[PDB]
């Protein structure tokens, strides 16, 4: 399904915001079939390439709190656990929860609280220790608020 609009493409300007929220909004769908096939001549996709970048964008954030998952990060995710949601907590603690129930902390307050480090679930390299959850750290972070 492709459709071309008059209007001009995207700009590195971003959605941006109007002055005023609309009153009014139509209702947005998605189609998506649980049954599908590939083996068959035919593909699911267009002949239109997809998209050139394989990190998905992050998920609309909510106040202090996002989800986000290797397919975010591609192979950068140095997490075995798949996936994983960041949380500020009311008490200005940055945590980890994996989908496995079990919270981590992710800077140092928390870790004073006595929250076990994401260690358990950190990949090991063959050198240079094991691999940096830094980045992690920074996203949620900046949902904390911290500045």
């Amino acid at each position: 399904h492709h459709h071309h609009h008059h209007s001009s493409g995207l700009v590195p300007r971003g959605s941006g915001m109007k002055e005023t929220a609309a009153a009014k909004f139509e209702r947005q769908h998605m189609d998506s079939p649980d049954l599908g096939t590939d083996d068959d001549d035919k593909t699911g996709g267009g002949r239109a390439d997809p998209a050139h970048r394989s990190p998905v964008p992050l998920p609309s954030p909510t106040s202090n709190k996002q989800d986000i998952s290797e397919a975010n990060l591609a192979y950068l995710w140095p997490l075995t656990v798949d996936h994983g949601t960041i949380e500020c907590l009311p008490s200005d603690n940055a945590v980890f929860v994996a989908p496995d129930g079990t919270t981590y902390a992710l800077n140092d307050r928390a870790e004073k609280a006595g929250h076990p480090p994401i260690t358990p679930i950190r990949a090991k390299g063959s050198g240079g220790g094991y691999i940096s959850l830094g980045a992690l750290l920074s996203t949620t972070l900046n949902l904390c608020g911290k500045g």
